[PDB]
């Protein structure tokens, strides 16, 4: 099988603002995460043809990846700072359903996680 598309990252027909928590979720939460030395296999749409995932797209329905994130800040795709938590909590989702739990790539997003969740606590007041 063929890769799915990746997720949107642009919608003419979307309505785009900026607010406090989305401008932090991208110079500091994301920032962070994307630095740490776990980011690799997160930074980008799950290559399942590359990485030899087969039925990585039968069992995830709903892809979601650091860079596609980063992507929806950088062009304003997000309307609500909760947009973009939950494509995070998908992401992190995706990996504990596909995965055995002790799994490498699952220990590494556990860490990935209790970062961002810390993070997302010294989220600023809308
Ligand atoms: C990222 O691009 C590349 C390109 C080339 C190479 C690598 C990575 N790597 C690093 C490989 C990183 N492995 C994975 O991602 C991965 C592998 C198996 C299963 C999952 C895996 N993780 C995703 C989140 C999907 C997922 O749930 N489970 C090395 C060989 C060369």
């Amino acid at each position: 099988s063929m890769n799915p598309p990746p997720p949107e990252t642009s919608n003419p027909n979307k309505p785009k603002r900026q607010t406090n928590q989305l401008q932090y979720l991208l110079r500091v939460v994301l920032k962070t995460l994307w630095k740490h030395q776990f980011a690799w296999p997160f930074q980008q749409p799950v290559d399942a043809v590359k990485l030899n995932l087969p039925d990585y797209y039968k069992i995830i329905k709903t892809p979601m990846d650091m860079g596609t994130i980063k992507k929806r800040l950088e062009n304003n795709y997000y309307w609500n700072a909760q947009e973009c938590i939950q494509d995070f909590n998908t992401m992190f989702t995706n990996c504990y359903i596909y995965n055995k739990p002790g799994d490498d790539i699952v220990l590494m997003a556990e860490a990935l996680e209790k970062l961002f969740l810390q993070k997302i606590n010294e989220l600023p007041t809308e």
